């Protein structure tokens, strides 16, 4: 179905032969403590069949605390330097700084993941464009006033793919993510999933990442360590409804129905 | 969608609300401890969402052994009295047999679940027209050797339905299932699955069997004991494709897939 692979640097990620899992690391207090605990994360999650490693921290989690520029930097980048080396798999830095970004890659980060859609700082895409780097583009907005939810999300979606294509990014590193979480209320978040093979049409593969997130908190009436399951049925619809990528804390767990959904489905 | 809901006796099933959980119960060796053990297993099921209760044993299960006809009453008749009592839950009797069904209704079992679809023993669908009592009619042969598939499912399945129709079974007795396991290699399995939607221009409410099954197994290359994930994503993709009922072991898991798919479907 897809004609090209996911190039990045050293590593070659097929589109068509299966879900690549992404696992979560999650980075919160460049001690050895931190740095120990984030590579042995890596090193479990690679065990247990992930495919990308993603590496971000409390600026793009609920919260939101706006924390310093050059504090992310110091927090991040020894991170990804040690993951490289270690465990041979690509990353992503979930940034939506260029500043940030920038330093990521050059300390061997493979993917760009932004929560803003070169929105937040529209320069973001130029440091994609000159790596040469897969960029993900997740919908986000400042409000959640829509007129219509996914004609409203493809719009977004399509001002994201203008600011990356105009900084010279190629096609073939633009993903999309529907961006599940974000200004949404829990309904608009079960829309989103309901009509998530919507955003095929813009013809760019796609990640989802609903993992423990609080829709399915709202649904289940159930706290952030009982989601597991409920996690397992948005992966296992988004697969269905075509995501390339599903974003994942549950590794072990997801890596299993997403290879039984490939069967199913007959990727 | 579904203009009439499930009566049973005591219980109404309704099939619009939420996908319905049935709960696997297996009885193999009217002691206190085979009879003591089935109770607590059923008030286990019961407590984690399960909306019927299912009671079988080693005939219909690999192996086959063609155990008695005496025999098989004097093991599952206690079996049903004592659930049916402590277990306020429809319960349906697993079985090929119209003796042993008769015996399973006036020991209180409320449903039919027959895995030859009334091919074994006909007079079983006249059984099931007689106490008016909802019946499972799912795909089987003793052979394997299709045409086409889907279309011989469709086939096999309307055979069963002109056998049950003609001994008085009211439609809204029907039930269907595809009989996931039986006589199908691992990769019929796998298209049936793919193509569950197809079932659905019958007309009648069906029911999904996969749990743990060995097909999830040949995928995953797992044993029995590591086959949850890998049902999970059947059932999902079950519900997604229209079933009404999934049948299965773990059923705090599969209960909290369900109603999250439920709730993204729109069910
Ligand atoms: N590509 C991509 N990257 C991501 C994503 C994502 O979905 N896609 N999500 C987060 C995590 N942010 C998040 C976590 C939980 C929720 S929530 O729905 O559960 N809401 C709340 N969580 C805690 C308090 S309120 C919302 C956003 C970080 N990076
Ligand atoms: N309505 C309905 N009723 C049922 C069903 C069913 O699917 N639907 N399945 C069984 C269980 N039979 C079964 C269990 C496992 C397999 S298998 O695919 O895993 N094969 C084998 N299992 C063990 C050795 S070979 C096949 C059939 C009993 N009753």
């Amino acid at each position: 179905k897809w004609d090209y692979d996911l190039r990045c640097g050293e590593y070659t990620l097929n589109l068509n032969e299966k879900t690549l899992i992404m696992g979560i690391l999650n980075v919160t207090p460049g001690s050895y403590n931190e740095v120990d605990a984030a590579v042995r994360h890596a090193k479990e999650m690679r065990d247990e069949g992930a495919h990308i490693i993603d590496i971000g921290g409390e600026s793009t989690r609920p919260g939101f605390a706006k924390v310093s520029v050059e504090e992310e930097i110091k927090r991040v980048v020894p991170m990804i330097q040690a993951v490289s080396k270690e465990v041979k798999l690509p990353i992503s830095i979930d940034t939506y700084k260029a500043e940030v970004a920038k330093q990521a890659i050059e300390a061997g980060a493979h993917i760009i993941n932004d929560i803003w859609g070169a929105k937040a700082e529209p320069k973001i895409a130029e440091v994609a464009a000159h790596y040469d780097v897969p960029i993900i583009l997740m919908h986000n907005r400042d409000n959640m006033n829509y007129r219509n939810l996914m004609a409203d999300m493809i719009a977004d979606l399509y001002d994201s793919i203008k600011i990356a294509k105009d900084a010279g990014v190629r096609d073939e590193n633009i993903i999309l993510d529907p961006g599940i979480g974000f200004a949404k209320t829990p309904e608009q978040n079960l829309e989103a999933m309901r009509n998530l093979e919507q955003l095929n049409v813009l013809g760019y593969p796609v990640l989802l990442g609903t993992s423990r997130k609080s829709f399915i908190g709202h649904v289940l009436d159930l706290p952030v360590e009982e989601r597991l399951e409920g996690t397992g049925a948005t992966v296992c619809l988004g697969i269905e409804k075509g995501c390339e990528f599903v974003r994942v804390h549950d590794v072990k767990e997801m890596s299993r129905m997403a290879k039984m959904m490939d069967a199913m489905i007959g990727k």
